[PDB]
Parts: C-alpha cells; sequence; structure tokens
C-alpha cells in the first residue's frame, strides 16, 4: 500500500490539506495519515476541528509526504522536531511536496537549497533567503519536489501522483467520479490578473504577517547557515 | 453577522463541505456552522474525523444552508428528522444550496418539486422522481437555490455568494487572497469530456449504488405523493 502523509498542525490552512487529502484517499491501496507531535485534536485557522491519526515516532516511512500552509507556518518554521521529522522522511520520500506556504516550512527544514519553488504570491520574497530559486509559476517541479501555489493546488497535483504512481487512466477515472471541473465566477486569483485595488487591500492585509515572518525566515536561515 | 450552516452527517464527502467552509469563513462577520443531531465527531466517508458544532435544536436561523453531499446521502433521504430540519431552514433562508448528490437529499425534504436542479452525473436520472426539472449544466439557480456539480462547486459558488451577500470586491479580495486559480492536469470530469473507457469504468463502480439509491428514491417519492 503506498504511503501518503500530510502534517496537520495548528493553526493550518485546511483546505490546501483536505483537498488532496479527500482525493488521494479515493485511489486503491493507499493509506493517509495526519501527522502531528500525538495522535487527536488539532484546530485549523477558521476553527474546524481536524484529528491527527499518528505521532511522529509511530509513522510510517512515507512514499509521499505534503506540507500543507496557514497562519500556522510561522511556529512550524522554528519546530525542530517537526522540521527533523520532515527532512527523515524527506530522505527516501518519492515525492516531497507543499501547498501555498507551506514551502516556506520545507525552506526552513533546508529542503530548498538550490531547488527551484514557489510559495503563495504575498511571501514570495522569503523564498530566496532560504536557499531556493524562486519561481512564478503555479506549479514546480524539481527532481521530487513539487511545491504549488493557490488553496487548491493538492488537489491538482494530487491528479498528477495519481498518474504517476498508478497510470494516467486511474487519474482520469478518479477525476471523472469526482465530477472535478472547477470553473471560477472571477478571475481574481493571480496578482497579475486581479484589479490593482484589490491587489492593494490584500497586500495591506498580509502586511503584518509578513513583517512576522521575515524575521522568522533571517532566524531559519541563520540555522541553515551553521 | 451572516448565519451560514453546513449539514454535517456520517459518511459526508467531506470536500463538498470543507471547501466552501475555507472559503467562507474568511469573510467578515459571518458565522459557520456545522450540524447534526448534537455536537461532536462524525466521520467522513474518508474516515477524516470533523467535528460537528451544534445541534438541530440549537441552530440559529440561517441565512445559507448548504447540503454536502457523499456515500451518506441515501440514509439522509430517509432521515424525518434531518429533512424536517432543512424545511424548517429553507423556508427563511436566503439561499438554499447543495453540492452533487447533496441536491438528492433537497429532493426528499421537497424542495426540488418544480424547481431546475442538477446532481453529479451517474445519479441525474434520480431528479425527476422527486420533482424536478432536470438540467445538465455544472450550476444551476431557480430562485434561492443554487444546486452545484463537482466536489469543488461549494468553491466556486462560495465566491458568488461573498458577491452577492457583500460586493464583487470581496468576492474577488478572497480569491486573490487564497490565490484560488485551478487548473486541472487532465480534461476527464465530465462524461462528455472523459474517454468513453473511462466513463464505463466509472459507470460500473457506481451501478450498485444506484440500485440501492433508485428504491430509496421511490420511496423518498411516495413520502412527497402524500
Ligand atoms: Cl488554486
Ligand atoms: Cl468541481
Amino acid at each position: 500500500a503506498v504511503q501518503i502523509g500530510f502534517l496537520l498542525f495548528p493553526e493550518v490552512q485546511q483546505l490546501d490539506l483536505t483537498g488532496p487529502h479527500d482525493v488521494l484517499a479515493s485511489l486503491p491501496d493507499v493509506q493517509v495519515h495526519l501527522i502531528w507531535k500525538e495522535p487527536g485534536p488539532v484546530v485549523a485557522s477558521s476553527g474546524l476541528v481536524l484529528q491527527a491519526t499518528t505521532s511522529f515516532a509511530d509513522c510510517p516511512p512515507l512514499d509521499v509526504i505534503c506540507i500543507p500552509g496557514g497562519t500556522g507556518v510561522g511556529a512550524l518554521m522554528e519546530d525542530p522536531q517537526a522540521l527533523a521529522f520532515i527532512r527523515q522522511q524527506a530522505a527516501r520520500a518519492r515525492y516531497v511536496t507543499s501547498v501555498c506556504t507551506g514551502s516556506l516550512v520545507l525552506g526552513a527544514a533546508g529542503l530548498l537549497q538550490g531547488k527551484r519553488a514557489t510559495t503563495h504570491w504575498a511571501y514570495h520574497e522569503l523564498l530566496a533567503p532560504l536557499g531556493a530559486i524562486p519561481v512564478h509559476e503555479r506549479v514546480v517541479r524539481d527532481g521530487n519536489l513539487l511545491t504549488g501555489t493557490g488553496i487548491t493546488a493538492g488537489i491538482d497535483f494530487a491528479l498528477t501522483l495519481a498518474a504517476e504512481l498508478f497510470d494516467a487512466a486511474t487519474a482520469q477515472r478518479v477525476q471523472l467520479q469526482l465530477e472535478y471541473a472547477p470553473a471560477p465566477p472571477f478571475n481574481a486569483g493571480s496578482p497579475d490578473t486581479a484589479p490593482a485595488s484589490v491587489v492593494q487591500q490584500a497586500r495591506q492585509r498580509a502586511a503584518d504577517s509578513l513583517h512576522k515572518r521575515r524575521e522568522i525566515t533571517l532566524r531559519a536561515a541563520a540555522r541553515l547557515a551553521a
């Protein structure tokens, strides 16, 4: 059975995780884990309560690891236990993946050094200090690393992983079973397509978070430099 | 505060719910409820454990009600307590909505009689016996009813509801904040675009479920005929 694991942490953006979870859980001969320091309740940034299924120490060797993003990424970038777990699993995983600001956690763990990667548009400047080659594309692959932008990045890249772990017909069948054919009613999902006034509002609302994450990123980079 | 409620039931397809939940929970001055017979754990069809936040009796009057789909829809179509709750809330709600097979629950409650509606492609033949005018479109509006197809239907229609409850700029800001710009790597999300061999596989895998739901639908229709 293919072993797939998601890191589940306080203040996660839950859709970053629950999207790919439902897609990948639809495949035959997979087992999906929700990993934290101990099994039990973990609260997402919206207040939704989720349950972790396994601890770091009890998690099996993973074939796929996925790091979601969210407010809670800042704490995780300086959590030595979580970073060590990610490094251990990444060493043998077939696919190391992240959604949105989850790539900043991979960066803090040292897994983006010399690698092409993306992250959420408002935090993209934090990739270079973590050693990455920043790329402004929605899905960026470098070897076995796959970083994706947008809250539903993991739904799309889960179909790619299905095709590569199984075959294209299996990925197509899952897409059809889920009737997955998005059609957003607005075209404002990128700073290059949204109205300038909307981009300003969004940047202003992210400014305090970006400031705090600049500080965290520099401390994380100092640890990598040692 | 706008009151938004999702029905959370055993064997729900969790993404049908968790997608619109994270979008709508991002708006100012909303309160989101996860409703079942009592607060506490409810297990989705994938095994993911979610928590209901309120009972039927304690739920406030809702401005928006959303019925997700999933395996568990069959039981809900013959649950008199759940159907009565849906009818009570629909009477005063500004928006009555569903995702995927959630529209079959609205049908069992009598809320599709004479109304245009859609549902998941494999179960579309069950709409007419519930009194609906079946429509093969991804999002179908009829008055204050909004039925949508696909596991992520509620992400897209949540942006529509944001624009109508607030304004277009608010919907665009949320889309940008979430960097929501899907791009599926395959084009098999409709029986009209998927390869014929894939459609056959998917129809065969749904056949036992469709048979059981034909029986349930006829009993539900008999109750409406009384
Ligand atoms: Cl997206
Ligand atoms: Cl969809």
